[PDB]
């Protein structure tokens, strides 16, 4: 009862994935070895989030903890944890391709990119910024494919021109994620068109893609593939186990845009530390992990009421009262929790 897929394999750099589908990276601790390993086993691109890896297995692999938080960027972005996450994912998926997702705004971005390459990533995905120096840190890892997340055709042109002038290389792909002209059905064609100036770089559409109908819409607009996160957030294999319990009663009213210490908006569930901020009992802010450069070691966290490293870390640890919980706008459509296998079958059959 599942017709062979008519979707065709997607080549990114030297890497081929069976289905033109990325499971979007999700931190902290949402897309680690069980999720990304099982996604890649099923033939989509599993993506490991490289942010906050110091939290992995309750801070098993860090060198220093202060106040139950990984101490500084070197422990918050823990190379030893990252190595173990990748190794555990490949116990599930073998040599099927795996990405690492690294936000450009993090402190020590270049170290974490090199760490991801050494951990065995085949692909690096980077948004939250304009990542003009991505290949600077990968010179030892030429065959690792490099993919910026962009929200405009202008960004593609600036990136191709700056990479080409400095590295004589251009990106292997672009993920287009909107932040009426920022509607994905308008944005993707504009980016695909602009890409032709540089040699038809595959374009991956992301944001609000729920089912095969959405996938086919994006493909027919010139996208080479899609990236989906919220659907995989509703799988059993999600490494942050709170979401399987929280999502099936989530109502659309409980999803809101919030400011963040990174200087970009996030979409959050009105629960955990978000609820603590309205009640006035939220935790004190005291920058320990120094997670992102735009925060200025607590300046913006104090302004928006929460520390995103602490809050996302607490969610991975199962903390319902003070954790920070993210969702795409479609999160209210998660009515059951299903397996990654069953999800991939629903997205690819026919
Ligand atoms: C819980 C959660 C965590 C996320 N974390 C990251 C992240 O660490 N890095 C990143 O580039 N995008 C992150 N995103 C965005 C997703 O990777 C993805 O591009 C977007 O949510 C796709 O839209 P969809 O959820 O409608 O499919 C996150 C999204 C969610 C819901
Ligand atoms: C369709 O898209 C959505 O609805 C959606 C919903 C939620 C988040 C995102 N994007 S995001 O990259 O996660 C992000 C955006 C703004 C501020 N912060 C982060 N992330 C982050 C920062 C620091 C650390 Cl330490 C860890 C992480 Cl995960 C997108
Ligand atoms: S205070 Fe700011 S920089 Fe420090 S860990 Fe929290 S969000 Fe990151
Ligand atoms: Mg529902």
């Amino acid at each position: 009862g599942s017709m062979v897929s008519t979707l065709k394999p997607l080549k990114i750099g030297k890497h081929t994935i069976k289905f033109p589908i990325f499971q979007g990276g999700m931190g902290v601790g949402i897309s680690w070895d069980e999720l990304a390993g099982n996604v890649a086993k099923e033939g989509a691109l599993g993506v490991i989030s490289a942010v906050g890896t110091g939290y992995y297995k309750n801070m098993r692999f860090v060198e220093r903890i202060v106040a139950k938080k990984p101490f500084e960027a070197l422990n918050f972005y823990s190379k030893k944890a990252l190595n173990e996450i990748f190794a555990n994912a490949r116990k599930i998926c073998g040599n099927n391709p795996l990405g690492a997702n690294i936000l450009y705004a993090i402190n020590d971005y270049g170290r974490v990119l090199r760490d991801s390459c050494e951990a065995g990533a085949n692909i690096i995905i980077t948004g939250a910024g304009l990542p003009t120096n991505m290949p600077e840190f990968a010179k030892d890892f030429s065959d690792v494919a490099l993919i910026p997340i962009i929200s405009s055709a202008k960004a593609l042109k600036i990136l191709c021109k700056r990479w080409s002038d400095r590295y004589k290389r251009i990106p292997d792909a672009f993920i287009v994620e909107g932040p009426e002209e920022f509607r994905l059905e308008n944005l993707v064609p504009k980016v695909v068109e602009a890409s032709k100036e540089w040699g038809n770089i595959p374009i991956i559409a992301a944001g609000g893609i729920w089912d095969r109908k959405d996938i086919d819409t994006m493909l027919s607009l010139g996208a080479s593939g899609v990236q989906m996160a919220t659907r995989f957030l509703g799988t059993k294999e999600c490494d942050a186990k709170v979401y399987a319990d929280l999502l099936p009663t989530l109502k659309k009213e409980d999803i809101l845009l919030i400011k963040s210490p990174v200087g970009y908006p996030a979409r959050a569930i009105n629960t955990g530390v978000i609820k603590r901020i309205e009640e006035g009992n939220a935790p004190k802010i005291a920058c320990v992990s120094n997670c992102v450069a735009p925060c200025n070691r607590g300046e913006e966290a104090k302004k928006v009421g929460y520390c995103i490293a602490d809050g996302l870390g607490r969610s991975y640890l199962g903390n319902r009262e003070e954790g920070l919980y993210f969702t795409g706008a479609n999160g209210y459509r998660v009515d059951k929790i299903i397996s990654v296998h069953e999800l991939i079958k629903e997205l690819t059959e026919g």
